[PDB]
Parts: structure tokens; sequence; C-alpha cells
């Protein structure tokens, strides 16, 4: 039951990620300029951190690196995931 009740904004992605950070005790690395002010896919409910990241991120063609308390959202322009 290592899941949380999230409260994520559906506005600019910069807000959603920062909100998730404080609320799950995680550090999220992202570029506010590089996200073009895209609206995030609000996932406010009960889900696990990695799972929530996957659901929220899916749609931006980005890759999320989750390591302990570090979440690094990088843009991998390669159709070759591993």
């Amino acid at each position: 039951s290592q899941e949380w009740t999230l409260d994520i904004p559906a506005q600019s992605m910069n807000s959603a990620l920062q909100a998730l950070a404080k609320q799950t005790d995680t550090q999220l690395l992202y570029s506010p300029e590089d996200i073009g002010g895209l609206r995030s896919s609000a996932l406010k409910g009960r889900h696990d951190l990695q799972s929530s990241l996957r659901i929220l991120l899916q749609g931006t063609g980005l890759r999320y690196q989750i390591d302990g308390n570090t979440v690094t959202v990088t843009a991998s322009a390669a159709a070759k995931d591993g």
C-alpha cells in the first residue's frame, strides 16, 4: 500500500510537478522553459509515485527517471526505450 492520495493541478506542468514534489517528499528536475507551458494531466487520487509519474507524463514523449527521492524528467528524442 505504498501509494498516496495526490492533489495535482491540471494547469501548467511546472505547477503540477512542483506540487507533487512537496506532497510526496520528492525532488523533481524539469525545465519550466522547455515545457512550453503545457497543461498537465491531473492525477488526483490514490496511486504510487512511479505509477503516477507514468500516467501524468505519458503524452509528452518525455522520459522520467525515478531514483529514490530524485525524479528527473528528461527529453529523449529516440524511439528506443530501455
